[PDB]
């Protein structure tokens, strides 16, 4: 269990309390979508996506089970699927539950030609910067990623900590919904 | 979704935040038991029990699926089962998810001879006063009750509100564990 954040204002603590309280009541994809819209309206980004996947023995996604696009541009998602970017996207190689991953840091490390190509294309599409939070369950070999695109989220330490703490509850909700 | 309490101190808000955060990480009966011990240590009672049941069309328990005794006296539980009190205990007739139920208020209304007998015996066993919180899921026709025996819990408005808000998350955890 990841520890709750220190240093939140009373308003931020209350927001996080409401978020986790609400998350625990989510039963349907309708509700899950509506909740993520609510969370979205609180972050310095307009681009959010949640995905559920089956994991390998190193807690990496080996099969995407469910993708809930909240506000990624549909044309980017179409391209991602059409050009099979799942195979080259460094973000899909994260070891889930190992902490928040800043995209720029991860992208700057990419070695392969195909990965560099993807990064170039993501960058052109406004997806060059962002953060991915994650949670994983041993119970059933399943994990979730919550991705938010943009530079500003990562620069708000409080928001990062809040979203990170919310992520395992979004994971439980996503399992219920699936 | 039941609303979060108003009027909690910052310490109480933090306790509730920790409780719901922890509850969302519970996967095993071991963990569920340990968590309830933790919650117990914060309330003016020493007697707590959680139960999961299948519900009728009025959200009442029709079949007990799982009983997690945290600190009810084992001799009382033995008697309850041996004398088939489940059939006469006014608390098992609550409409789950309809708000916290104070036992003394409910007991004072009992009409039947068998119910009065039960109440008399419960009272002799230190179980005459208490509160039961509840949650119900339409998804799978299942509900949970969280019972705490004693007079003092009910007299702490903050604790009541906190435990009430925790209850739906304990319900989700209990379903996962079952
Ligand atoms: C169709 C499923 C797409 C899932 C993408 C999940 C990981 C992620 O958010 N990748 C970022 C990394 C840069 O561009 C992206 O789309
Ligand atoms: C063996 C299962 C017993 C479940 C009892 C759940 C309801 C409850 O807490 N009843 C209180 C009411 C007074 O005495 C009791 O035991």
């Amino acid at each position: 269990m990841r520890p709750l954040p220190a240093g939140l204002t009373a308003s931020q603590q209350w927001t996080l309390l409401e978020w986790i309280h609400m998350a625990g009541h989510i039963e349907t994809e309708n509700e899950l979508k509506a909740f993520l819209d609510q969370v979205l309206s609180q972050a310095p980004s307009e681009r959010l996506l949640l995905a559920l996947g089956r994991l390998n023995n190193q807690n990496q996604i080996q099969r995407l089970e469910r993708v809930l696009n909240v506000s990624y541009p549909s044309d980017w998602l179409d391209q991602y699927m059409k050009e099979n970017y799942a195979q080259h996207d460094p973000i899909l190689r994260i070891h889930l539950g190992q902490g928040p991953v800043m995209w720029e840091e991860r992208f700057n490390r990419a070695k392969g030609a195909e990965e560099k190509r993807f990064i170039a294309e993501a960058t052109q599409n406004g997806m060059g910067s962002g953060i991915t939070f994650s949670a994983a369950s041993e119970r059933n070999n399943i994990g979730s990623i919550l991705s938010i695109a943009g530079r500003e989220p990562g620069r708000n330490a409080a928001l990062v900590a809040m979203l990170n703490c919310l992520t395992p509850h979004l994971h439980q909700a996503a399992i219920r919904v699936a």
